[PDB]
């Protein structure tokens, strides 16, 4: 962890070339993503940017204050961070294999995750988060575009921005994942335990939370539905896997429905979620 120049971020990531493989990786609400090398270093570089008012500096402060020091398995590692020139920038340790949702949608024609795989990645995800709950942190954004895996698809949580140590008035999130309580402003752990759930669902079907031009558009839904005995979800298991079996996704499916409890007492705390996610490997 260590101070960058604005002009060395500028500089390593071609004058933050917006143009794909270019430089640009990703996007989300708080900025774009930029591939950069930095002290003999592949890097992601997050250049922040808003809706968000000088509220992102808020969060550019509270993420730097949660990652300067942590160094857990499943999460991603912040190397460190400009404010000397015109934006905001945060430098983390490059996660070749991207975010799980590009992986799950095959973006740029990488082949589908096995089942295998996929079994993995959920574990080491919910053990990012255990991690986080057991410091008494919430994140308030988990969702597959914020688990990035390594070079050896290792899951690890990312953009803590939003994350806190309970009501607002700012409600902040991605609606498509977002429990029913933290739409109304409420923040509790059990509200990443719903959003969990929804990455649960990703990983079953390979479908995103949300799309425009699906019946239903949200996914949350279509757990409804086999609920209500209107689909199963042997219909909606993802067709682009080899080496999935009956049980082991019923048994994926039942945590994901266990975490989409509308009640949040009803719902299971991240150890019990990563209890029963190795009795699934078991
Ligand atoms: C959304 O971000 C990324 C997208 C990416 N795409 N790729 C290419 C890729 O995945 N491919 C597969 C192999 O074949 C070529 C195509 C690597 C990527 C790496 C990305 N992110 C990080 O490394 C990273 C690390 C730490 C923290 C953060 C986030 O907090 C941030 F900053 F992005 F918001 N991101």
């Amino acid at each position: 962890f260590h101070s960058f120049s604005f002009y060395e971020l500028k500089n390593v990531t071609n004058n933050f070339d917006e143009r794909p493989i270019g430089n640009k990786m990703g996007e989300g609400g708080f900025g774009v993503v930029y591939k950069g090398y930095v002290n003999n270093t592949t890097v992601a570089v997050k250049k922040l940017a808003a809706i968000t008012t000088e509220e992102l500096k808020q969060q550019f402060d509270q993420e730097i204050k949660v990652m300067a020091k942590c160094q857990h398995e499943n999460l991603v590692e912040l190397l460190g961070f400009s404010s000397d020139g015109d934006d905001l920038c945060l430098v983390y340790v490059y996660m070749p294999n991207g975010s799980l949702l590009d992986r799950l949608s095959c973006l740029d024609g990488t082949p589908p995750l096995s089942w295998h795989m996929r079994c993995k990645i959920a574990q080491g995800a919910a053990n990012g988060i255990n991690f986080l709950h057991e410091n008494h942190h919430i994140h308030r954004d988990i969702k597959s575009a914020n688990i990035l895996l390594d070079e050896a698809f290792t899951a690890k949580i990312s953009d803590f921005g939003l994350a806190r140590a309970v009501m607002t008035s700012r409600i902040v999130g991605t609606t498509a994942y977002m429990a029913p309580e933290a739409l109304r402003g409420e923040i509790t752990p059990k509200s990443d335990i719903y959003s969990f759930g929804v990455v649960l669902l990703e990983i079953i079907t390979g479908l995103p939370a949300v799309d425009e031009h699906r019946e239903p558009q949200l996914l949350l839904d279509i757990a409804a539905a086999i609920e209500d005995e209107e689909k199963t979800i042997e219909d909606y298991i993802d067709k682009k896997m080899n080496d999935a079996d009956s049980t082991s996704v019923e048994a994926m499916y039942s945590v994901a429905s266990q975490c989409l409890h509308e009640k949040k007492n009803k719902r299971p705390d991240i150890k019990k979620v990563q209890q029963l996610l190795q009795e699934m490997t078991a």
